[PDB]
């Protein structure tokens, strides 16, 4: 493995105090795509001053990003104290096709210390640290973000002039305030400026060693380092992953001023990254020597396309996110940053979908009613009901008895009620509670030996319960009974062979034993024919006194279909929203496997009744006959056309929603046609929609002017004047 | 190898104990199931969860 060098000797670590409320700040940084902020330069090609469309991973233009701020640890007097840090260690994030970051944007400005912000210290650039990997989980103290197997680590070392990358297994430390310890709070790393970064001797291992104090390195398979030099200027960086492995990008190597990213490095690791987090860090500087740090930001990559304005020197200077708004779409359609003035079509609102409506046959019912009347059988005489293809609610069935034993084998007793199966089978018999010790598939008792058994090839259950005083149709045996012997005498009249009961089967001895046992210890015998090999059937039984309420036992078995599981606990909207109809909007539907999305409305009745689905010549469903006996009509759904007015001379715009009318128009849209409507809001935050003979519009203003040609006619007598010239 | 081995199934059970989700391997990626499977299969038809 990699020669990382020795593990730090102490198991001890500095305690980490979480001070996270001090780090709440509102300093958003939306992407200025017109400045090409965050643009990754295309791979392997360059261009002239020509504009081209391009496809690749990029940030959304409107994303304000994620913000993080590093700060000094606690210190007092002239010395260091326990760390005060942000709770960023808990920020587990789902990896999502890479990310990019902004570093140092707050350079040459001032802010506050944050942890002790009253100082109002000036701020300087700091490089971020990160951890990436395929899995996360709890620390032994239940803390968030522990990682598994091998993970990526990116840590600057000492001063920002040195950077290192690693692929290793972290190992927890049992020292105080460390990951295997129960005194652990949160992981953090630190830098100590008092000796770190000496002017003639920068401590190249400083950050790594403070990292080592909480984790022992194990099996490092990769390590890399990089040469960086100080520069307070803003820099871009980011990460992507391919089947060729992880790639690293920065603007520093090539384009210090334009900020275009380039692939600075690549990594051999191709193991998929599933999670991402930022590693917390802190400064150990003296309390009067504390220095505020520049703000830091993160943005997420997406499979978008853009206009790119290459400069003749090949740097990208401008870009347009095609999907950001309608106007941006217009620019992309002409591959240009200057569309001629006019009225232009834009994509329609896709509308909005509502909650589903479904109709299917119901009323399955699993014919379980025989259990409620007559006298139940003695346990050797148990009665069975087989059920397939049908709907049930066993928890409702069991509310008809008080249950004094609810157990099962190879299935939890709760799960068998909710699980669908190819079949459901129920056995029932009278059974005194006094015999309950003897009722298990594993029991040593005579009940399992001779009266009832269940196969171990299927999940099974056993239930003991007693009858409520309101089940008057249920009646009871004179005494409870069971067979406590069942064997056959061998034909030599001395040898004897016991007959334990077969799983899911009546004992052979049931053929000689009476439907109830008249007295405890009664026994019977039957001569056997020569076809049986001779011998005598022999059996005996025992009884339990009758009780005020009948006591009963049950057996349940199930078979799970591979794809034949037709018996299920279907309920007719019990505990549900009752979605059999809506009237109405545009919520998807299913009708006996017919499906689509649309609006239903109550209408008349066209023939032929009971053919259910009315269709036009184009096979659009026209309407439907519901099982409530009412015809409903279906119009599927409708969408809102949109167009825009573009005044190239003033570089301003306004919009038209057409025939939809302003009664369906609102300041924001729930439908939606594009990622934002905010470009309209730039002036229309202050105005209501206006209705016109063609349709509802935004930011039109009612001037009531008469003009020959507005160079932007809306048709009809409508016209669309430009703002007056400068 | 002591024996040549392969995974002949990889799926995840749904938490409701009635259905199961298959997991075919993604191109250029390890199957997710590798996290539980042993470096060799100790016996033919062995399964793990
Ligand atoms: C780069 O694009 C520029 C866009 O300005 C082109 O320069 C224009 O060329 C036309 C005719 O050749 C002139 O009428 C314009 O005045 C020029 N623009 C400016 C600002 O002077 C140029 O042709 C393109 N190519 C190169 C190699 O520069
Ligand atoms: C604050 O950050 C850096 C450090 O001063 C400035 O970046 C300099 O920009 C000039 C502009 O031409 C370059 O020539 C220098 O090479 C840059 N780096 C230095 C001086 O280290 C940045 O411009 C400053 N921000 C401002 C002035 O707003
Ligand atoms: C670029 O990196 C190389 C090594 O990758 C640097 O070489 C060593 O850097 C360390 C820094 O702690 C010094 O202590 C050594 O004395 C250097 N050795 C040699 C032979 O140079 C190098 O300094 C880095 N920078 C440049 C500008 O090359
Ligand atoms: C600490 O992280 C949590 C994430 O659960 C976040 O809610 C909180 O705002 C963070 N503190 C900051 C950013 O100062
Ligand atoms: C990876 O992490 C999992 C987490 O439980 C562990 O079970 C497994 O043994 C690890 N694999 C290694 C270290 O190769
Ligand atoms: C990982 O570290 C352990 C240390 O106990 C070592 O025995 C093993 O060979 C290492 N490598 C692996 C599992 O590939
Ligand atoms: C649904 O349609 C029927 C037949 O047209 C009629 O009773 C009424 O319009 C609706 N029924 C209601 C609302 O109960
Ligand atoms: C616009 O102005 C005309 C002037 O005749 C007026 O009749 C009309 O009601 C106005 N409409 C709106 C929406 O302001």
């Amino acid at each position: 493995y990699v020669d990382v060098g020795p593990d730090s000797v102490k198991s001890a670590c500095i305690e980490v105090d979480i001070q996270q409320t001090f780090f709440d700040k509102t300093w958003p940084r939306p992407i200025d795509v017109s400045k090409a902020d965050g643009i990754i330069y295309p791979q392997g090609r360059t261009y002239s001053n020509i504009t081209i469309t391009y496809q690749g991973l990029f940030p959304y233009q409107g994303d304000h990003g994620d913000m993080y701020v590093y700060s000094a640890g606690h210190a007092t007097g002239t010395t260091p104290q326990k760390l005060f840090v942000a709770n960023y260690s808990q920020d587990v994030k789902q990896f999502a096709n890479g990310f990019v970051v902004r570093i140092g944007a707050a350079a040459n400005s001032t802010g506050t210390v944050i942890i002790s912000p009253s100082t109002s210290a000036t701020i300087r650039k700091i490089y971020p640290a990160f951890m990436l990997g395929s899995s996360v989980g709890n620390f032994s103290d239940g803390k968030m973000g522990r990682f598994f197997n091998h993970t990526l680590v990116l840590l600057p070392d000492g001063c920002g002039t040195l950077l290192r990358a690693f692929y290793c297994i972290l190992e927890p430390r049992s020292g105080n305030h460390c990951p295997a310890g129960n005194s652990y709070t949160s992981f953090a790393t630190y830098h100590t400026p008092a000796t770190d970064c000496s002017d003639g001797n920068y401590n190249r291992n400083a950050s790594l060693n403070s990292f080592k104090e909480y984790f022992n390195l194990r099996n490092c398979t990769f390590m890399y380092t990089y040469n960086i030099t100080e520069d307070e200027i803003l820099e871009w960086f980011g990460i992507t992953q391919t089947a060729q492995g992880v790639h690293l990008f920065s603007s520093r190597y090539v384009d210090l001023y334009g900020g275009n990213m380039f692939q600075f490095a690549t990594l051999p690791v191709y193991d998929t990254i599933k999670y991402y987090s930022i590693i917390p860090h802190s400064i150990r500087s003296i309390q009067s020597d504390r220095k505020a740090w520049a703000a830091f930001y993160v943005y997420k990559l997406q499979p978008l396309t853009f206009l790119l304005d290459f400069s003749v020197d090949g740097y990208i200077r401008r870009a347009i996110d095609c999907g950001f708004n309608d106007l941006s779409q217009l620019h992309c359609s002409y591959e240009s940053f200057d569309v001629e003035s006019g009225v232009y079509s834009v994509s329609s609102f896709e509308a909005k979908p509502s909650g589903s409506v479904v109709e299917q046959a119901e009323g399955v019912e699993c014919d379980f009613s025989p259990l409620l009347s007559g006298t139940p059988p003695q346990v050797y005489n148990f009665k069975r009901l087989v059920f397939t293809n049908c709907n049930y609610n066993l928890t409702k069935l069991l509310s008809l008895f008080s249950v004094n034993d609810f157990t099962c084998s190879q299935i939890s007793p709760a799960a068998i009620a909710s699980n669908c199966y190819s079949s459901l089978i129920l056995d029932y018999f009278s059974y005194p509670l006094s015999m309950k010790s003897d009722l298990s598939v594993s029991s040593a008792g005579p009940i399992s030996q001779f009266n009832y058994k269940q196969s171990f090839s299927n999940p099974t259950c056993l239930i003991l319960a007693t009858v409520p005083h309101n089940l008057t149709t249920i009646t009871k045996p004179l005494k409870y009974s069971y067979i406590n012997k069942c064997s056959r005498f061998l034909s030599d009249d001395r040898t004897e062979v016991p007959q334990l009961v077969n799983a899911n089967q009546y004992s052979p001895c049931v053929s000689i034993v009476p439907s109830t046992v008249w007295e405890d210890g009664d026994y019977y015998r039957k001569q056997l024919s020569p076809l049986e090999g001779g011998g005598w059937l022999v059996a005996s039984g025992s009884t339990v006194a009758m009780t005020e309420q009948l006591q009963m036992g049950f057996g349940i078995t199930v078979q799970y279909g591979t794809d034949t599981n037709s018996v299920c606990p279907k309920l007719e909207f019990a505990n549900d929203t009752k979605i059999a109809s809506q009237l109405g909007n545009c919520v998807e539907y299913s009708l006996y496997g017919v499906s689509g999305r649309g609006v239903f409305q109550n209408c008349t009745a066209v023939g032929v009744r009971q053919q259910r689905f009315v269709y036009d010549a184009y096979q659009n469903l026209v309407g439907y006959y519901s099982d409530d006996g009412n015809y409903y009509c279906l119009r599927a759904c409708v969408s809102v056309p949109v167009s825009v007015i573009y005044d190239k001379e003033t570089k301003t715009h306004a919009t038209l929603f057409g025939s939809v009318a302003c009664e369906h128009i609102s300041s924001t849209m729930s439908q939606y046609s594009r990622s934002t409507r905010s470009m309209l809001k730039r002036r229309d935050s202050t105005y209501g929609p206006l209705q016109t003979p063609v349709g509802c519009v935004l930011g039109l203003v009612n001037s009531s002017l008469f003009v020959e040609d507005c160079k932007l006619p809306l048709g009809q007598s409508l016209c669309a004047l430009p703002d007056t010239p400068s």
